[PDB]
RNA sequence: GUAGUAACAAGAGUCUGCUUCUGCU
């Protein structure tokens, strides 16, 4: 309720009407600073003008959190405060919420769509726009789509633009190596948001430092297993699988050779590149093309899972890596299970007895995992009230760590929670926002559930109880990530421990510390510039971007991406709402089969009904979903990643991961056209 | 369906990833 002195300081450039970037630590009260700026803004409007304020948040939970904050603060003062996100875009009309509210809180895509659809024509409808996590204003991020529009209006110079406020804990350094390059990076970000001043705590630092304690860092380098018989057995299986592939087809006319760097990210990326090349193989004999493509698809999928298991074993237990394989092979056994699949499964099952034996050898436990357990034991022994956030990179690793921490509870009583990002498409892994909230509620209040294991979903945004320990388990990243994760343990006495067996990860954390100091010094040098100097720099970058932006601004058969069977013509596709690609006609119904959808999501007016698969029982490739839409109970919606495209002109096959390059040649859905097909 | 100056990169004479992760609609 009562503003801190550093908060009044941070607010000053914005109160004086300048577009301002507030750079200050996570949890230091930047949102409250924006509230101060808003109060002043409302009270100092020129005559005949009423303020209209929009607050943008990148994440639905942050939208909800900040909407509640603005409601509580400003409704008592007679102000109308409303929110729009994807949830309520079905009920809500955007223009009318804007008309009726003094403050709108939104996710940015809501606005983008309302410009796209002509509902909104000018950003001059707002007098103040507040960008939470404004460092996201880059590329084709929704933030940068909106600011591009702002700058297009600014260039046409026939309108009053809203004042801009950006909130961030880190402006970043980009790829800079020195203070000069860092300054350029920071001016770049400022240029995208039309910033006129950067506001940091400079006069009231000792107050700031009282509220925000940088957690104490520990970087622990640990050893790998002395011997790795599990890795040797899997690596040999991988070698044999590559040799099998080469007997099926000379893949080195299609992709390069592997370096046999099994169990690395480089090998992963190699498999995925090789998969792409294999699926684009073309032969005169279409039967043989299908047979070879399918076989190579299978070989590469198997190589991938072995590579995955190696990586799991490096970070977790042998039994975790083995579990992952046995669950994969169960899936293989229940699928098409063609001869090649039976063979690969039998080759694994030959080794399985020995692998099981290896997985019970306690003397070869993962040293990194042992260190992690010692860390947690020490923490909870010292302070039973500890709450810990344990970060790890992959869904698979977080799942393995959950299993470890549940089978073997810390001090035989601490229980883990798990937080992952949302399940995408058909993923059994992943969590809805309600599930996410449930986990965090338990973590916040439970007596024994005092450990949260998380992917990057926990980095920032969603409200999490303060943690006095944060453990980064092989969890490296850039200086902005470093800075954000600090906000999870910003309580006096908090600690942050990084555990790795990799000297590169240690070196990475050293470089982050150097970058953060470089970033802070660059900001200081920029703040010595007068307004004239700053504005001239930002104008120059804006014109460069304008000129770049300006100088940028055939019929195909779709074939199953696995077995190469004919699916449909581009002529048959219709686009719904610029996004969803349906296929018309009776012919196409012969080409696919369906099963009930496991998770009947709704979105953009569709009821998900079924999953859609290649009709070839020896293939069963996932092609998309079927939906109900309007008066139509059964529409197939294809996903571009499931197919290879073949030019009816050249006969050449191509790969597309987005529809963008193709959409131009496709017709839009027309309810009248559709209505006539029944 | 789409985004990321997030991950991890590997390549091409500043451009490129569909992988990892997360976000949004
Ligand atoms: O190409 C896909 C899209 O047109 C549509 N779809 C699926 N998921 C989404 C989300 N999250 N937002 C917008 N549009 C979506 O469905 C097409 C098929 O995708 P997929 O087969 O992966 O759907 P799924 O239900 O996840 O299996
Ligand atoms: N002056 C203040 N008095 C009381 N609580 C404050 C004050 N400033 C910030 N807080 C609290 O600190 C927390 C973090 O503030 P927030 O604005 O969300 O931080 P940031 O946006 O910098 O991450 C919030 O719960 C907020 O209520
Ligand atoms: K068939
Ligand atoms: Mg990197
Ligand atoms: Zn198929």
């Amino acid at each position: 309720k009562k503003a801190r002195s550093y908060q009044i300081e941070l607010a000053q450039p914005a109160i004086n009407g300048k577009n301002a970037l507030i750079c200050a630590p996570t949890g230091s009260g930047k949102t409250f600073v924006s509230i101060l700026i808003c109060e002043h803004h409302f009270q100092n409007m020129p005559a005949g003008r009423k303020a209209k304020v929009v607050f943008l948040a990148t994440k639905v939970p942050v939208y909800e959190q900040q909407k509640n904050v603005f409601k509580h603060h400003f409704e008592r003062q007679g102000y109308s405060v409303q929110g729009i996100s994807g949830e309520n875009f079905s009920n809500v009309s955007v223009e009318k919420v804007i008309e009726d509210s003094d403050i709108i809180v939104v996710t940015p895509q809501i606005l983008v769509n309302s410009f796209e659809d002509g509902t909104l024509t000018s950003l001059s409808i707002f007098t103040l726009m507040i960008f939470d996590q404004c460092h996201n204003t880059t590329g084709n991020h929704p933030y940068n789509v909106l600011m591009t529009r702002y700058l297009e209006q600014k260039f046409n110079s026939a309108s009053q633009l809203p004042q801009i406020l950006g909130l961030t804990a880190s402006v970043g350094v980009g790829n800079a190596k020195n203070i000069e390059e860092t300054i350029e990076h920071i001016c770049s970000l400022c240029s995208y948001l039309d910033i006129q001043a950067i506001s940091t705590v400079r006069e009231n630092i000792q107050e700031l430092q009282r509220f925000m304690n940088k957690p104490e860092i520990d970087v622990r380098l640990v050893k790998r297993r002395i011997h790795n018989p599990f890795a040797a057995i899997i690596s040999n299986l991988m070698s044999e699988t590559e040799a099998l592939m080469r007997t099926i087809y000379s893949v080195d006319t299609l992709s390069q050779n592997s370096k046999k760097d099994f169990g690395t990210q480089n090998y992963e990326h190699w498999i995925v590149v090789t998969q792409r090349k294999c699926r684009l193989l073309q032969l005169e004999d279409k039967e043989e093309e299908s047979r070879i493509c399918r076989a190579l698809f299978i070989c590469t999928e198997h190589l991938r899972k072995y590579n995955d298991a190696l990586i799991i074993s490096e970070d977790a237990r042998i039994i975790d890596a083995l579990s992952y394989l046995t669950e994969f092979f169960t899936n293989v056994k229940n699928g098409p299970y063609t001869e090649l699949e039976q063979h690969l499964t039998a080759k694994f099952q030959e080794k399985e007895p020995e692998l099981i034996a290896l997985s019970k050898d306690e003397t070869n436990e993962n040293p990194k995992l042992e260190e992690l357990v010692c860390i947690l034991d020490d923490a909870y022994r010292y302070n039973p009230q500890t709450r810990t956030l344990l970060f790890a990179k992959t869904r698979a690793l977080v799942s393995a760590l959950k299993k470890c921490m549940e089978e073997n509870p810390i001090l035989n009583y601490i229980k883990p929670g798990v937080l992952m990002g949302r399940g995408r498409r058909d993923q059994t892994t992943g969590m809805t926002l309600p599930s996410q909230k449930g986990v965090l509620d338990a973590f916040k209040t439970s007596k024994d559930n005092r450990l949260l294991i998380a992917t990057s979903v926990a980095d920032e945004g969603i409200d999490i109880v303060q943690c006095n320990l944060v453990v980064l388990y092989e969890y490296s990243g850039n200086v902005t990530k470093m800075i954000q994760v600090r906000g999870r343990g910003r309580a006096a006495g908090s600690k942050c421990i990084l555990v790795t067996s990799k000297t590169e990860v240690v070196e990475n954390e050293k470089c982050n510390r150097y970058k953060e100091e470089m970033m802070n010094k660059a900001v200081e040098k920029i703040q010595k510039w007068d307004e004239e100097t700053f504005a001239k720099k930002i104008h120059n970058l804006q014109m460069k971007e304008r000129v770049l932006r300006d100088s940028r601004r055939g019929q195909k058969n779709l074939l199953c991406g696995k077995c190469k069977a004919y699916a449909c013509s581009t002529d048959d596709i219709r686009i719904i709402k610029d996004s969803h690609h349906i296929v018309l006609g009776e012919a196409f119904k012969e080409r696919y089969t369906t099963k009930p959808h496991k998770k009947p999501m709704q979105f953009d007016g569709f009821e998900k009904k079924s999953k859609m698969y290649c009709r070839n029982n020896n293939c069963q490739h996932d092609w998309g979903i079927t939906v109900k839409y309007l008066t139509f109970d059964n529409l197939p919606v294809i996903k571009i990643k499931s197919f290879v495209m073949e030019s009816t002109a050249t006969g050449t096959q191509m790969d597309f991961q987005k529809w963008k390059s193709i959409n131009s040649s496709l017709k839009n859905f027309d309810v009248e056209e559709m209505s006539n097909l029944y």
